[PDB]
């Protein structure tokens, strides 16, 4: 399906980059999603900011909440990528943007 390709294209280039994924995730969310709000790089400076934004993203694409939904598969792909990116962020010392 189309949507799935849009997701792969999205992942391509940003793999394991948490800030890159969060700041553009609104470009891949499914239609109808209301909780999430576009986020820019200026809101992902401090580690605290990132974690806060990551936490809100994970709740929006959480699998257990998507089980039985048309976007279930999409939420899972996004979920994994976010968690892997966070894990990577930790392995980097969670360095501030500047």
């Amino acid at each position: 399906d189309p949507e799935k390709l849009k997701i792969l294209e999205w992942i391509e280039g940003k793999e394991r980059n948490i800030r890159a994924l969060l700041s553009t995730m609104h470009t891949v969310l499914w239609a109808g999603e209301t909780k999430w709000k576009p986020v820019g790089m200026a809101d992902l400076v401090t580690p605290e900011q990132v974690k806060k934004v990551y936490r809100k993203a994970v709740l929006v694409v959480h699998p257990d909440k998507a089980t039985g939904q048309p976007y279930e598969q999409y939420a899972k792909m996004i979920f994994m990528e976010l968690n892997d990116a966070w894990s990577e962020f930790e392995n980097q010392g969670q360095k501030p943007l500047y």
